[PDB]
């Protein structure tokens, strides 16, 4: 039930979405945040990310950080 969770990127999807596996065992789809878009942060499969999940749907969220 955590709302801020780390995961690994599985694959890019259209509309700037990514399939992610979280470290609580759940799959989610997320896009990068506006701040990350502004800073042109590349996301690739196998990257480690922090996701803020949607209150309305814990299977959707926003990527807010990608580990270097």
């Amino acid at each position: 039930g955590a709302i801020e969770v780390e995961g690994r990127v599985v694959e890019p999807l259209p509309n700037a979405m990514f399939r992610i596996e979280l470290e609580n065992g759940h799959k989610v789809l997320a896009h990068i945040s506006g701040k990350m878009r502004q800073h042109y942060i590349r996301i690739l499969p196998e990257d480690r990310v922090v996701v803020e999940l949607s209150p309305y749907d814990l299977s959707r969220g926003r990527i807010v950080y990608r580990y270097k």
